[PDB]
């Protein structure tokens, strides 16, 4: 099925967005300040 | 985002306002001596 498939697509792409934000805060309180 | 690139944007412009501000003193400072 995809059911499995789609839930460990969906745990990574999470991650991915995470460490988007990470970056994409420390970056704007670092041009910021 | 609007947020990163702003703050760029005010540096490049608060830092042009320095160096403006730099030679018009120096500008009235000297001529009035």
């Amino acid at each position: 099925l995809a059911g499995l498939d789609t839930a460990i697509i969906l745990i990574a792409f999470i991650i991915t967005a995470s460490v988007l934000a990470y970056v994409a805060i420390n970056m704007g309180l670092f041009v910021t300040q």
